[PDB]
């Protein structure tokens, strides 16, 4: 007899079964059509819960918790619009994979295009950016449980990275009359529900094969740039390129420790760039380099091979050299392919780089841009983690300074939106409960000014530094000063190192967010980069 | 040169779609989009609105839209900025503005191999847009004339919704001579004021040639969204007919049976309606509970959607027609003829309705606001209505005049872009405009305040705050240097208004209620209203 008992024990079953594939984290934004949904994750035990009224701040707060514990992260919406606002997390998600479920809450198919209220046509929505897409029929017990975790299994034991779209529509009426309908359809699974794993389990793994080669190649002049990784494979990439005796360049994203620090300037001298042409082989760990010069350099260098290890699939290489890509976890690749101890071949290179830290070290004075770039190690949380947006700024840091190894750094760099930045680094910093440093431009800020929301809920202390370049009626000059106030956040307008100095320790004593506003220039800081570049390509 | 001929592809493009009466531009700044950016600088043709948020911005280009009746467009960079016009292109895709979303693109050579912002565009927006275009790489091997053609053709036939272009450019982006003679070739069509390619069909439905039979019976007239003009013309029309017309607020059809979500809930009124044979129903995207309800259960030999709009209009799939008509033309082809009013009890039901309704308009209360909101109505003015409790109570508690204009973003009902695009309705028309809203809709888009910092007329916001949080938007308008008024009582509220409407500027009034006032005097008005 009854409909919404019978939906009930659907989304019931749809929400067990994502908790057999590890997840554990799921992201709501309240809304009375997705209900049932919303109704049977409060039930499941299993699940941590967060919210956020806007939705595309939501995917993007989901984005980072996913980023961090490199688990699935489930988001449950309403019907319409609220769906579309999934989008950009999704697409990023789908770059760098991270793995969202998505589970998007429908009109049954009688109410689409037909003029009912919140009904826009769902099922494909996303195209081709989810790396798969479930669109669930309208319930009914004549479709067994079976069948219904059995798609689910499949979607999420396949799923090497990216995120899934299921969608999932309800009959109406969403309320109501409660009793035992669908009871016996739910008992057909039997013990699978005081189990632990999934009804099905598909899990292939995607992976490439040991490169048999690898014993003439690590003798040759080959070069390791280290891009996005995990701080610990960052450490790891560092003890095998010296090892190697490899000139290792690593990006801001690699957690190396950078041991030829300024990269982005000593890549400008024509004796750095000649030893370099000697190099037989480049193998590029991680991916989304950061710098102009490497990504110059990276386009023009013509080893006989070029290889990319990653463990996201498709080409990673915009310069398309011939050479390999190499699907793998970073870190069973460098056991895979170890290395053994030769001298290192650079002779030039590694004092090129201690010449470039120099010369910016005789320029960290200036309260500029560029100089608190370079200082930025020092501001770093201890036993915290950094989150960096897409901004000149960040790339000030990984041309200006040396961060250190293993320190855990996290980023959007997908795509490189600057429409989540505050959302995604809430959601790093609660999936990791760690302190947090989030450095942004004002119009990432302004972007996504609502997530101020989300960080009045932080777990540790999180600063957001916000560089304001700035960025009817006269224009005006934004400041962040009565957003923080509006959200009852800590707020600082440092004038001078000192004042900075000061506003990071009473930051780092609560746990909220202190927002700390640089007001900077449009032109110092890129006008710095260029002065230290050219001295550098002079040295 | 590759970028000077990018720059006049790009131009091209720009110019074709000015032949099609678009004059407004939005655009969100960005580095991969410049091309586009700087034509549309250097065409004298363009108005030029910016947004630094692609959600908020699409939701501008909407509202200009909404009010205009004219496509616009809009430009933005290659990536997620993309993604972020979905939600404003899918409400168009409902209601039918015409937006023109011009999205700059990498060029094929460097999707799929981890270059920067770099994403899969073509096809991005699914069944969505009207028309898709993904443009080829840009080549003077493609004749300027193919482009032309291409996009008279995407815009030549946009019955309504939007058109998704795509515009691959190649790098770097050395003013040369370059596609000079590749753009003359187009001759003095640049001189010209009408498109290369003139195909422009009309969708529209025949002339009913039984309304003089239908006409005469017991018939009933229903008004959902529509222009202010119709309101009054359907209006006029219900009324030679002798029909009962259940007006929406959306209808401005000054609402002469006003209260209807109160009077539907009384038997003497649904009895009456019974006797109904045919239901024409003028526009959609009807409000009220009881108005959704009784059009799901009622019963008429024919249920007839005139709409301008395709598709289905009617969830309950009713036997009847579905006609595809500017409401206004619609009239003149079905005139009515003089008619005794076939309906008695439900003028008097309305009355004690609105009577019993203002018997209650003293508490200050989010229902009384409601009820009263004709009072703070700007003169010569216009309303804009968010997706909130306190709008549904306007359609329940009062009547507003004939033919004031309303506005609304009731396709899918967003909560997403309600200020962005009440922006962009006040600059349309540059009239003076009431705006109002829910805390919840003001949080959403809330550095939106950016662009209703920037008005040609003041606008009032009104931002109807229950919160279940405890934030209040005093600092919010601080941010951006709007006035703001937190009014406590009437004689705060009228006054916090005279000064409102003095410059052309944005004032915010929050009015802080109660989770539970609004619905419940609602649900009293009901029980009264259905014992009568
Ligand atoms: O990248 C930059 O120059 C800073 C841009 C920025 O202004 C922002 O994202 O707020
Ligand atoms: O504030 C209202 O009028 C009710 C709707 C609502 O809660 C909101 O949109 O914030
Ligand atoms: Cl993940
Ligand atoms: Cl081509
Ligand atoms: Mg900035
Ligand atoms: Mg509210
Ligand atoms: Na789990
Ligand atoms: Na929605
Ligand atoms: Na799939
Ligand atoms: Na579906
Ligand atoms: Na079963
Ligand atoms: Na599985
Ligand atoms: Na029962
Ligand atoms: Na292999
Ligand atoms: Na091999
Ligand atoms: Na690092
Ligand atoms: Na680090
Ligand atoms: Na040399
Ligand atoms: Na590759
Ligand atoms: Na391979
Ligand atoms: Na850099
Ligand atoms: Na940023
Ligand atoms: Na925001
Ligand atoms: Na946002
Ligand atoms: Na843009
Ligand atoms: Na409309
Ligand atoms: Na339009
Ligand atoms: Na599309
Ligand atoms: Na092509
Ligand atoms: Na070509
Ligand atoms: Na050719
Ligand atoms: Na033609
Ligand atoms: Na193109
Ligand atoms: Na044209
Ligand atoms: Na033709
Ligand atoms: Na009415
Ligand atoms: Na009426
Ligand atoms: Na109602
Ligand atoms: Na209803
Ligand atoms: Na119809
Ligand atoms: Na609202
Ligand atoms: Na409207
Ligand atoms: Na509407």
């Amino acid at each position: 007899m009854s409909v919404s008992a019978f939906n009930r024990r659907w989304a019931a079953v749809i929400l067990e079964a994502l908790t057999r594939h590890g997840v554990r984290h799921i992201c709501i934004a309240p809304g009375s059509r997705s209900t049932l949904l919303t109704l049977a994750a409060a039930e499941n035990s299993a699940f941590i819960h967060h919210t956020h009224f806007d939705e595309r701040g939501l995917g993007h707060l989901a984005l980072g918790l996913a980023k961090v514990s490199k688990q699935p992260v489930a988001v449950i919406v309403t019907s319409g619009t609220a769906v579309a606002n999934l989008y950009p997390a999704l697409i990023e998600a789908g770059l760098t994979g991270e793995k969202l479920i998505l589970l998007t809450a429908d009109r049954p198919p009688e109410l689409i295009d037909c003029g009912a209220n919140q009904a826009i046509r769902q099922p494909g929505m996303f195209a081709s950016h989810p790396t798969h897409s479930i669109s669930l029929p309208r319930p009914t017990q004549d479709i067994p449980a079976r069948w219904l975790v059995s798609t689910i299994d499949h979607a999420l034991g396949t799923l090497h990275a990216g995120g899934v779209h299921i969608n999932c529509p309800f009959a109406e009426p969403l309320y109501g009359e409660m009793d035992d309908t669908g009871l016996s359809w739910q008992q057909r699974l039997g013990d699978w529900w005081q189990d632990d794993k999934p009804w099905l389990r598909e899990a292939p793994r995607l992976e490439s094969e040991k490169q048999r080669d690898w014993f003439f190649w690590r003798q040759k002049r080959g070069v390791v740039v280290a891009g996005r990784m995990s701080a610990e494979e960052g450490k790891k990439v560092a003890l095998w390129a010296q090892t190697l005796g490899w000139p290792l360049i690593g990006d801001v994203l690699s957690q190396t420790g950078q041991p030829l620090p300024c990269a982005d300037l000593w890549l400008g001298n024509a004796k750095a760039t000649s030893e370099l042409q000697q190099a037989q082989i480049v193998v590029q760990l991680g991916s989304s380099l950061t710098g102009k010069r490497l990504l110059q350099w990276q386009a023009s260098c013509e080893p006989e091979e070029y290889w990319i290890v990653d463990d996201i699939e498709g080409r990673l290489d915009p310069a398309h050299h011939r050479g390999r890509r190499l699907i793998a976890n970073i870190a069973d690749w460098l056991e895979l392919h170890p290395a053994e101890k030769r001298q290192p071949w650079c002779v030039e290179i590694p004092r090129l780089a201690e010449q470039a830290m120099q010369a910016v070290i005789a320029r960290r004075d200036a309260f500029g841009e560029a100089q608190l770039a370079h200082r930025i190690c020092d501001y770093l949380p201890e036993q915290g983690q950094l989150f960096v947006g897409n901004s000149l700024v960040v790339r000030l840091i990984d041309a200006l300074s040396q961060l250190p190894a293993g320190y855990p750094v996290y980023s959007n760099r997908g795509a490189s939106g600057i429409d989540g930045l505050l959302s995604t680094a809430a959601g790093v910093q609660r999936a990791s409960g760690k302190p947090t440093l989030a450095i942004v431009g004002d119009l990432s800020a302004l972007y996504d000014l609502n997530a101020l929301a989300l960080l009045r809920q932080v777990s540790a202390p999180l600063v957001l530094i916000v560089v304001n370049n700035n960025g009817y009626l006269m224009p005006q000059n934004v400041h962040f000063e009565h957003a923080a106030a509006m959200f009852e956040l800590k707020y600082h307008r440092p004038q001078n190192w000192q004042e900075l100095e000061t506003a990071f320790a009473d930051a780092w004593r609560t746990p909220t967010t202190t927002v700390i506003e640089m007001v900077v220039n449009d032109t110092d800081g890129a006008q710095t980069l260029q002065q230290l570049l050219a001295q550098v390509s002079h040295l």
